[PDB]
């Protein structure tokens, strides 16, 4: 009934905020893997859920174009203030990426080179929910197929949205919608396999062992080590992912998520191999050496830093 909106489709409904090109590519950033949940629907504008709304994104050299679907039967409208600000913080746009870069660049001859093709690639500041259950999806796994599962999850578990041409749009589920007795029979025919068990398994421990969704609030305030080790206690979730949760939802920019991707960057791009652990492959300590390595080079953003390459590394 409904469709999605385009920048000379219908004009009014849009609202700008001042974003230049070197800060944030949206072609860069909504497809690297970081959010699963974002989709280029007609070209140069991604629409996505966030925050059970629906928003369609859009860009120009020096403005950020964006609009807002409420779903219930609403008069259509304009982004308020309070939507601008999610959205503001969703892109953490208070921090200059442009500073950042060439503070990266100073000490790093190949991020230098990088940075000149892949400019504003920034960490998204995701829902910590959203963002655990997304990566206990990952493990093994490529960006298509993770899109595909957290898609069908969200539809079965999530409260529905809205309609915009056949997509139809779910709000991430709430924890005791995923810690069903049901839920990992549920999800094994929704395709996860192996991985819907640690996604029941964690839904229901971050309840009953933790207290609920506070508790990855408390992950938030909590220093970067606490948090790491406090999410690594539950069913599917490791170094690798307690990383990308501390990066990407409990504002940890030094966590540097560590396995074979990194790896294979490490290596061939830096000529790095672990000296103080005896073997030459991946290894629990190896895998932390890996990440003391970035994080003493690039300094205490070094999470985001590797986003830029991860980005670089996912466009040929
Ligand atoms: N070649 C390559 C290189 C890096 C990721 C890749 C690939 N290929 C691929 O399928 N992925 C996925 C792998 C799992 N994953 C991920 O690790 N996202 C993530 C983690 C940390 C940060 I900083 C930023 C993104 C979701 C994206
Ligand atoms: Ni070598």
């Amino acid at each position: 009934h409904m469709r999605h909106r385009t920048l000379s489709s219908s004009p009014a409904l849009w609202a700008s905020i001042p974003c230049p090109r070197s800060e944030l590519r949206l072609d860069l950033v909504l497809a690297s893997g970081q959010s699963f949940r974002w989709k280029e629907q007609s070209p140069a504008h991604w629409s996505g859920v966030l925050a059970d709304q629906v928003w369609t994104l859009t860009q120009t050299e020096d403005q950020l174009y964006c609009t807002v679907y409420r779903g219930d039967d609403s008069q259509v409208s304009r982004p308020t203030l309070e939507e601008l600000e999610t959205l503001h913080k969703y892109f953490q746009l208070d921090v200059s990426l442009a500073q950042l870069y060439s503070h990266w660049a100073s000490v790093d001859s190949h991020f230098q080179r990088v940075a000149q093709k892949f400019q504003g690639v920034r960490l998204l500041r995701q829902d910590p929910t959203e963002c655990l259950f997304s990566f206990i999806c990952s493990s093994n796994n490529n960006i298509a197929r993770i899109t595909g599962m957290v898609e069908r999850l969200c539809q079965a578990f999530g409260p529905r949205l809205i309609q915009l041409d056949d997509v139809t749009y779910h709000g991430f589920p709430n924890l005791h919608a995923l810690a069903g007795p049901e839920a990992e029979t549920h999800l094994r025919k929704l395709g996860l396999g192996y991985r819907a068990r640690y996604v029941r398994a964690s839904a229901k421990a971050i309840l009953e062992e933790q207290g609920g969704p506070a508790w990855l609030q408390q992950l938030r305030v909590a220093p970067y080590e606490e948090a790491h080790k406090a999410l690594c206690t539950l069913p599917g979730v490791g170094a690798k992912v307690a990383d990308c949760i501390c990066l990407m939802a409990l504002d940890k920019p030094q966590a540097v998520p560590v396995d074979v991707h990194v790896w294979q960057i490490a290596h061939r791009d830096y000529g790095w191999h672990p000296k103080t652990s005896q073997a030459k492959g991946p290894s629990p300590l190896a895998n932390k050496e890996l990440g003391n390595f970035f994080r003493n080079l690039w300094g205490p953003y070094a999470g985001w830093a590797q986003a830029v390459l991860f980005s670089a590394d996912l466009r040929q």
